[PDB]
């Protein structure tokens, strides 16, 4: 039953970076709906962007406590690290909406982006990981 | 089924990207980046063409009957999505706040369909 719990740890990582991008996603669709006058579609997204990012660093937190084999668990704890990056620049680009200074905007948004570039390819190393050691399982 | 996973996992963390830098190149232009909005628009419209491109594999290449009605729900979807973040970058060439708050519902709840969406796929390869 190793064999399906790798492919709970595969679809942990995946949820955790799609709902990552959706959280940058929204704070830059909110900040344009709040300049737009928006404020309640803004604050709404706002909300999402805060609601994702939990549920990702959620996610990742469940990833690297079943990261026992050391194959694993050395690019899973970098991925943790990387993603608590990446979560303090979004939060910094949803105080920059809610102070609407698009100099605050850009002074982090270059964070998340580096974060955001690490985290994809830390994802990319974990799940031929996750992969490889299912396969060997069934052989 | 490796394959197929990887063109859906793909095809929907580019598709996400591609929205995030069209917004993105929106803030820029206000901000007076015109430059650097316009290399946030040619990687959206990269990143859709990708993703478009793993879509399209994905259901030529998903024909069990197990999988046909959600692959083709899927593909429908995702055209929701894109048909938006094409919105979105127009609204971005015509430097408009308001057509971007139009067509941003629809992006949302699409990409909010296609996290379940996903879900329900990779259990049902399994
Ligand atoms: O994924 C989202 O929630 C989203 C929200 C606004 C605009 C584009 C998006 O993908």
């Amino acid at each position: 039953t190793e064999l399906d719990q790798t492919a709970h740890q595969s679809d942990r990582l995946n949820n955790a970076l799609l709902m990552a991008i959706r959280s940058s996603a929204n704070v830059s669709s909110g900040f344009i709906e709040q300049l737009g006058g928006h404020d309640e579609s803004a604050g709404k997204r706002m909300a999402l962007s805060v609601e994702l990012n939990n549920k990702s660093q959620a996610l990742v937190d469940e990833f690297v406590e079943n990261a026992r084999e050391p194959a694993l668990r050395g690019l899973a704890t970098e991925l943790q690290a990387t993603f608590a990056e990446y979560a303090k620049a979004v939060a910094g680009q949803r105080e920059a909406t809610r102070q609407r200074s698009l100099e605050q905007y850009f002074k982090v948004n270059s964070d998340a982006g580096n974060a955001m570039g690490r985290l994809q390819t830390l994802r990319q190393q974990l799940v031929t990981t996750l992969s490889e050691r299912g396969q060997q399982i069934m052989l």
